[PDB]
């Protein structure tokens, strides 16, 4: 008989100290909600990275009988097993906040035990593992001294329940074991996509033609069989089986047969200010550090007004096609028409930040933001003596003829001088007859097979000057170390007035995320987990208010989904100042939701899902009565 | 030989067939202007910690006119700013300072650039 | 008695017979702002050496990207000036912090001076309390507070106008429409008119404080404008902005 209310919590996955993917930031970001709750009584587990991890984790002595509370020692002795049968590991804390206790396995004293599980594991089952795929491999090890590590903990331990959360299919192989060992842990599966789900995207139909697709067939005719089966295996064990978003349900259910019994979505440590009209203070700060770039960026064909200009921005990983920059692009092509089409005097600027192949920044990039600073210089110089020539005036007044308090007269406070050297500065920014501004902020390595410059090429946004839409490649990461546009990411996104990520395969939309709790609207789809979590929670034209705009993906075909796209920047070019402003305030009390204080709670469901379905009766007992076990939600 | 602590840097301001400055040439401009920048933020939040020193002292357990500590005066934020204009500077490894500030149409011909690559300095 | 850490400084702003701002307000008012360009001198110099090291390291025996010691970025030159400027602000032994700004033209007979004499606000360390007399009008022109009465009011935190003959009252009011909260009496025309418009108890999460003036003792009422302002101390930064 085991606790159900003081019980233990383990979580595993491969990103547990090495940053690789999204799973990385959504551990770390949850620690700090987590052990508020557990303190010591939680753990994570993952792989020994061993080139990294020096610099992630603060390395403790696990020896000490100070290194553990007394109803905490059966780890301790669980550990000592493992250290009797030459397993090495480390332990200590990460070096995050909220500190959570770390455990990870170096899985290279391990190695030789391979061959033999390899085996049982393709024999109890069923799972194949070609030599060659070292992730497999050293999933497999990861499985068994996992299983291992927590069977013994099990053994030493007798009061707390224990809860066995896995992510991702790189860390579920020690779920089809703990299912047949039959250990007294209650397991948890998260899956934050799918592998038939991503192989299926990545070439050119999916979110219809998929709940027929044969799943044996598809993971052999991709090579991708036995990856396959550790997922499978991993969701048909656990006792509660969850994705990040219902989109990422819907393909889990067609391509894993297992119905998820609810969702995690992804939630962030939300810094909040004191202030809340703070956010947009800092909107306007950002903004004109990127004023300051676009001066730069269109000198000598500056013929729009930025105070009536918007910013516009897609960015992530450069996947053309995945994340819609072709729909992104196609979209401000038929918004420009439409915008010189109605005679509207709005600009728009937009940014594509999205790393590629490059040869770093241009000449002309960095010449022109250095002739406009000097420029700047200059105008200081000026200023600084037309306030000694209007000082003068104004203490002498009314004396030596001067018959006004204030000059009337350029002439009095700017002499040839100032005129002939502010003359020069203007020649500087000239740029040579019929040049316009470019597409593209760096050398790319390979221009003419470039994806996103073929698009721009092809739908001819060249920044002429009856262009209202203006279009910037930025192929690099933002950096605030840049010489040209010398933002951090997250101060540009501030500084930005629109969003726009018109994602295809999403399972869960961080980019959005993001923007969305920095207080800035965005344009997301229903097939983006992002998307389709923010159309349960408020409806699609309501949304919009709250600036969320979400493109339909999966019902509407391409040239009707990109349409949709244009009407919705069409409609937010539309806004007034006030308008906008009204709508960021919306936007960013929607971050709230976004925030681990309440995403948090859905981890918590999940958990006594399992608990419940553990030891249904000690749940019966300590409940008073046994509530529905259908879904997460059936419980709550 | 001398053992001069003094150095010269030669211009040589001759015109020659260009393609215009070099990226290395502007880009390392605007890294030092960076570093300036923020070194002018850092020292104006410095200037307000002074200041507040200055103007209680001695109230509130001041033993002392002025701050002795440079951690009163400079925070972890100003540290991680400067750093990181700092490790902006960074050259790669192996890398000197150009000779020439341009690219240039003929390179491999310039009589004044094949003079100085073959005395090598 | 509750030993709170916050520090109240409260302004009289009513015109009253002077013969204009004392030396002293003028000469502290200029003391202070010789402190303050001494010490834009001393960051442009920590500036010039804080650079030189971060251009310069790793060379020349520099071991860390920062200055890590203090004598390296100020100086005995600085340091002499920065302590001549301190001197200068120092006050005589046992001087407090005047109650008034400007010379009376009658100190002994002003009732606002002689009741604060009278409670002994003196502004001493152990006061929480700050008093100022300030007895002319407010205008952006004035050498010590440089501010129109709307910049002044928009700077403050609370109005409180404890009226008790006051048809109108224009101050709250104008109080109000700045989004500074205030307190007011339910014998001003002001008060009586939010009375009514607002919930009875709701006024005060508006920022709409009424004393009872009407039906309750003087002690009564100073009591209540006592609860009132001991209420607002005790807000957080987030609740004041609210
Ligand atoms: O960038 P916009 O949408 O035009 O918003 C501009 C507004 O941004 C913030 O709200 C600032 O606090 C306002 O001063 C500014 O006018």
């Amino acid at each position: 008989s085991r606790d159900l209310q003081n019980h233990l919590l383990f979580e595993t996955a491969t990103e547990v100290a090495n940053r690789v993917g999204g799973i990385y930031s959504v551990l770390k970001s949850k620690a700090p909600i987590t052990v508020a709750q557990y303190k010591d009584h939680y753990h994570l587990i993952g792989p020994l990275n061993k080139a990294t991890y020096q610099n992630e984790v603060d390395i403790l002595d696990w020896k000490k009988p100070e290194a553990f509370s007394d109803e905490m020692r059966p780890v301790q002795h669980a550990l000592q097993t493992m250290e009797s049968r030459g397993v090495h590991f480390v332990y200590g804390r990460w070096l995050i906040e909220g500190a959570p206790k770390v455990i990870l396995f170096d899985l290279d004293s391990v190695r030789g035990y391979s061959n033999e599980w390899k085996g049982d594991l393709w024999s109890l089952v069923g799972i194949p593992s070609p030599e060659n795929d070292f992730e497999t491999n050293d999933a497999i090890l990861l499985g068994y001294t996992v299983a291992w590590f927590l069977g013994e903990v099990a053994h030493l331990d007798s009061q707390h329940a224990i809860v066995a959360h896995f992510h991702e299919w790189l860390a579920g192989v020690a779920l089809p074991l703990c299912r047949k060992r039959r250990i007294d842990v209650v397991t948890i599966f998260t899956t934050h996509a799918t592998l038939l789900g991503r192989y299926l995207c990545a070439s050119g139909d999916f979110y219809n033609c998929l709940e027929s697709v044969d799943v044996d067939h598809e993971a052999g005719r991709f090579g991708i069989y036995h990856r396959y089966c550790i997922e499978r295996a991993a969701a048909h064990s656990a006792d509660v089986f969850t994705t990040v978003s219902q989109i990422t349900a819907f393909e889990a259910e067609h391509l894993l047969k297992r119905k998820p019994d609810g969702i995690l979505p992804n939630g962030l440590n939300v810094i909040k200010f004191q202030a809340f009209h703070e956010f947009q203070n800092l909107h306007a700060l950002k903004k004109e550090k990127i004023n300051d770039f676009v001066r730069g960026h269109f000198h000598g064909c500056f013929d729009f007004d930025l105070d009536n200009t918007l910013y516009f921005f897609i960015a992530g990983r450069y996947e053309y096609k995945n994340k819609g920059a072709d729909m992104f692009i196609e979209a401000l092509a038929r918004l420009n028409y439409r915008l010189k089409v109605s005679g509207s005097k709005k600009t728009v600027v937009a940014f594509i930040v999205m790393p590629a192949k490059n040869n770093s920044f241009t000449v002309e990039a960095l010449k022109g933001q250095a002739e406009v600073r000097a420029l700047e210089n200059t105008v200081h110089e000026v200023t600084t003596s037309i306030g000694k020539r209007i000082f003068d005036h104004a203490i002498r007044y009314p004396h030596n003829g001067l018959t006004t308090e204030l000059p009337t007269d350029l002439g009095e406070l700017l002499k040839s001088s100032d005129k002939v050297m502010l003359k020069r500065r203007i020649l500087a920014l000239r740029r040579p007859e019929g040049q316009l501004p470019p597409i593209v902020t760096h050398n790319m390595v390979d221009d003419a097979n470039d994806l996103i410059l073929n698009k721009i090429r092809q739908v001819q946004l060249f920044n002429s000057p009856s262009d209202r839409v203006k279009m910037i490649f930025h192929p690099e990461f933002l950096n605030a170390n840049n010489p040209i546009l010398g933002l951090d990411y997250d101060e540009f996104v501030r500084g930005c007035h629109l969003g726009v990520f018109p994602s295809y395969y999403e399972p869960w939309g961080y980019t959005p995320a993001e923007c969305t709790v920095m207080g800035v609207p965005s344009i997301t789809t229903n097939v983006s987990g992002f998307g389709s979590y923010m159309e349960d929670l408020i409806e699609t034209n309501q949304a919009k208010d709250y600036g969320i705009y979400i493109v339909d993906r999966r019902f509407k075909a391409p040239d009707e989904s990109v349409e949709q796209l244009v009407d919705y920047m069409e409609e937010f070019v539309k806004k007034t100042r006030r308008q906008r402003i009204n709508q960021r305030n919306a936007t960013e009390a929607l971050s709230d939701l976004l925030d681990w204080k309440r995403m948090g709670l859905e981890y918590v469901k999940a958990r006594q899902l399992a608990l419940r379905r553990g030891y249904p009766d000690q749940f019966r007992e300590l409940v008073g009565e046994e509530l529905n076990d259908s879904n997460m939600d059936a419980l709550a």
